[PDB]
């Protein structure tokens, strides 16, 4: 049997690895191999062909976010007229995860048949691993003894292995899962712990609270004091305060030190404080780290980053020539489009004779809690530090439809943060129902370089959440060489 | 008898705007006239605008009530469980709960005249005496009891607009979008006659909270509703309101409507068919409303089709009389007509001359699912540009796959000038459209090309994400004729 050679082999079907890959064969015709290890989603190694947006990321929890916001559809549609049997409502959980599971595994197979029809792209089943420059082998699992089911021969080698859930050494972390697993659950927790203050902790929060049984309940716990870091200081007191407002317990300044088993099989949480909690399920969502331990990195000498992602320059290239990385294992931004222009600008750069570098400032990204988040560009504070004068333009109330539907605690909030010296928009920042799909051409405006009176001069569209953007002209306050105030000196 | 800067007729969307601004950016003297203080019969509009009383604001919150039917049904394919024959749509409830919203707006817009210097309100009938001089009557009869006399340096004329009723024998046994907001019980069968948005979103209304056994028709006297918006989309939304039950009878119109013995209404059209229904709401258009205004008293000048003439910065051939808003028979939306506003007052007031651009407005319909919109549709850009692409997506988004509404094809289309990739007009459907579609309209007065949306990184998972996915058109006019590949 004989090793197979082609122009590229990516190590990683997934968002980034796919993208590069057809790309380099549809459009430049080169000879494309691509290496992921399961054909489907799920157990036992849950990420597979497509990659872990669509097996157990983006795709799978924004259709089970939909699912859950129903419990609130149901209970606002009252205040509009409609009546139904109340007592007859039940959430049923298997029916959520047999529909995604579905629709899942139609991708899967889809993706199949690309490869099996594509001239020039073709897929292998293992673990890849980098025994030389340019030698990538395939193994039938990650230990780097198992047998080896190929050799691909490359010209050019792309890591794009992704991430992984990151589990704290904890007594008892066997008795905890991650999100890997949540998406499995044979039936819904009664009682729920989600440990994490980032956005898969607080999406899953809402899932399990829209989907929980009759007496049950969801906590969320954060080892810091205001969850969310990273996003607007007044979206995360906000989201914080509906959250609550539906029913989930949120625990600042809390951290699990330990978990056993009570005697009826449920779980026993001790906190570093000594508080007790007893749930049914321990979610971890504290981080997720790049896959890079079962590449044999030392083979061939590819740096890694103290933090423990592949070092990369702006144009995705490691230390070795023609060895690149992109996507969550360069440990930057972990979002999906994020990887895919890397590796569509990859592919253009080596094969296109047209040279592109991803562009990593004003990323316009989403959290689907309930209700939503929609953001581009940066926060205030971060603004502050780099410009001399920052303005803050606010707007933040309760939409009129929600003082119908009773979820009054449901305040939508726009802000847009500008450099005050010449108007430039900084920082776009929405919560509120359909915020994720009004922040998309906000991104557009921003990498247009929109200033706040472009803003200003659009005209709204009346009645949306989304004209609140575009009529907001005098500052709520402002940052003078870092300091805020209400006006001007 | 009393002394004014200004004068504004019709306390509404446009005339709020200027009032407030010129008496608080400019410290003017400010008089506004409107003939009711809040909404409803008799008079329907009232302080506040049409869009308040009996326009954007109410029926937004009835569309959102109404997609209550469709959340109920789609939940199922996400394991949601529930009694379905205990489900029932209370219309008395809506109504109810709309006109406590609509009359909470009435009351803070009266507190905010308490409340500003300079800012005086005026109820009854105004009316142009002298090129200088405002009159305020009892009634909208020109020889009812005067109330005040106010004269102004400037006068406003800002009086909205009023529907469009057919010259058709028993038109008296219709209403109009006016009397819809206020029926005691839900249609059980109901023609809504007209092609236009608001016929289309009342048909989505009717459609949801009507009883056991009802349907909705929707005719309109051409061929495909919904004209002027891109024509990919009238069809789609055409078909999608089908699905849900709403029959859309085309090339139909009514030639007569007479009284049956139960109280229903029987509807002859011109073709000879016929229709009995219970309510026939005619939504055939809007006119400009002037009759009232006296404006032969001082030679107001009308255009042909019954708007009064302005020119660019609002001004009438008389000298300090102005027309703001739907009473200019353009484009008739509230934020316009705020913009109207705001810019008079700035020119007149201020030291600075400014001008509404009413070229790639963002606008939406409320449609069930509904539709957003901003510049120009590929037909109207082919008669402009010696080549224009088009560039295409339309799906079924995968949640509508599991809801079970198989028919909800969301619809994104892009309108470029070929020779420089400038976006001349983009247009959607599904939900979310009207959210997505406002920061497009800033896009466009940064003279956005196709590539900047397609360089900008997405959003992901969301409808949006697809305006920035399309490289290649679709297909191409050259020369105004369209064509799948350029010569
Ligand atoms: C719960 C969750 C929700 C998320 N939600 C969102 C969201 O809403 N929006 C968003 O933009 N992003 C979201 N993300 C992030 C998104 O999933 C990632 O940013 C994206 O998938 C990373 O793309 P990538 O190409 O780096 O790798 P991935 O898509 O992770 O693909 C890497 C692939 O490599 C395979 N692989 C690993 N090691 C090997 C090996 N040795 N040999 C062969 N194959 C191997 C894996 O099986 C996997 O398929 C979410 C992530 C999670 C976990
Ligand atoms: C059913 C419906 C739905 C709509 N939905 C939307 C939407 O979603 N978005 C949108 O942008 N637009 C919408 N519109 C259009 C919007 O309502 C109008 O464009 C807007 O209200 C016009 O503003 P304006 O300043 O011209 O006058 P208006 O807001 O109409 O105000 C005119 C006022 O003048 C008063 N008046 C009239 N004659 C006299 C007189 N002689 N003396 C004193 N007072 C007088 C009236 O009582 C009224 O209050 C809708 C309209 C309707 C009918
Ligand atoms: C289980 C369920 C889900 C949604 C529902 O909405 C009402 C509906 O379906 N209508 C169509 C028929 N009309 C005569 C009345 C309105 C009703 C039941
Ligand atoms: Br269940
Ligand atoms: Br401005
Ligand atoms: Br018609
Ligand atoms: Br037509």
């Amino acid at each position: 049997h004989m090793s197979k050679a082609f122009d590229l082999v990516v190590i990683g079907a997934g968002s980034g690895g796919l993208e590069a890959g057809w790309n380099a064969a549809t459009l430049y015709g080169k000879r494309v191999a691509v290496v992921d290890v399961q054909t489907s989603h799920g157990p036992p190694f849950y990420a597979a062909l497509g990659g872990t947006c669509v097996n157990v990321g983006c795709v799978p929890k924004k259709l089970m976010v939909t699912g859950a916001q129903y419990m609130d559809h149901l209970r606002e549609s009252a205040g509009f007229g409609w009546e139904f049997d109340g007592s007859s409502v039940k959430a049923n959980w298997k029916k959520l995860i047999a529909a995604k599971n579905e629709a899942v595994l139609d991708i899967n197979k889809s993706y199949e048949g690309m490869f099996n029809d594509t001239e020039g792209l073709d897929f292998f089943l293992g673990w890849g691993s980098l025994e030389s420059k340019n030698v990538v082998v395939v193994r039938e699992t990650a230990d780097p003894k198992s047998a080896v089911k190929e050799r691909l021969q490359a010209d050019h080698i792309l890591l794009a292995t992704g991430s992984w859930p990151q589990m704290p050494a904890i007594p008892g972390i066997e008795h905890c899962i991650s999100s890997n697993e949540a998406f499995y659950l044979p039936e819904p927790p009664r009682r729920v712990l989600t440990v994490g203050g980032g956005f898969i902790s607080v999406e899953f929060a809402g899932i399990f609270n829209a989907y929980k049984p009759p007496g049950g309940k969801v906590t969320l716990c954060y080892r810091n004091n205001l969850i969310l870091r990273g996003f607007d200081e007044t979206i995360r007191e906000e989201v914080t305060k509906q959250l609550t407002a539906n029913g989930i317990e949120i625990m600042t300044n809390e951290n699990p030190a330990k978990v056993s088993l009570n005697t009826d099989g449920s779980k026993h949480v001790t906190f570093e404080s000594g508080k007790t909690l007893d749930v049914d399920v321990v979610m971890m969502a504290i981080g997720r780290i790049p896959r890079t331990n079962d590449l044999q990195l030392g083979n061939v000498g590819v740096k890694l980053t103290p933090k423990g992602g592949v070092q990369v320059d702006e144009f995705s290239r490691t230390n070795v020539p023609n060895i690149y990385a992109i996507g969550d294992i360069t440990d930057r931004l972990m979002l999906t489009p994020v990887a895919i222009n890397e590796g569509a600008a990859l592919v253009d750069t080596v094969f296109g004779n047209k040279p592109r570098k991803t562009d990593h400032t004003r990323v316009a990204s989403a959290v689907f809690s309930i209700p939503p988040i929609g953001t581009c560009g940066l926060i205030e504070e971060v603004a502050a530090k780099e410009f001399e004068k920052v303005a803050v333009y606010m707007s933040s109330f309760t939409p009129l439809m929600h003082n119908i539907s009773g979820s009054k605690y449901k305040k939508f909030v726009a802000k847009i943060v500008t450099n005050h010296s010449d108007g430039t928009v900084l920082g776009v920042h929405l919560l509120g129902d359909g915020a994720p799909e009004i922040i998309q051409a906000v991104g557009v405006c921003l990498r247009l370089n929109a200033k706040i009176s472009d803003f200003y001069n659009t005209i709204g569209v009346h009645p949306t959440s989304a004209e609140e953007l575009c009529s907001m002209r005098t500052p709520s306050y402002y940052y003078v060489k870092g300091e805020k105030m209400e006006k001007l000196p």
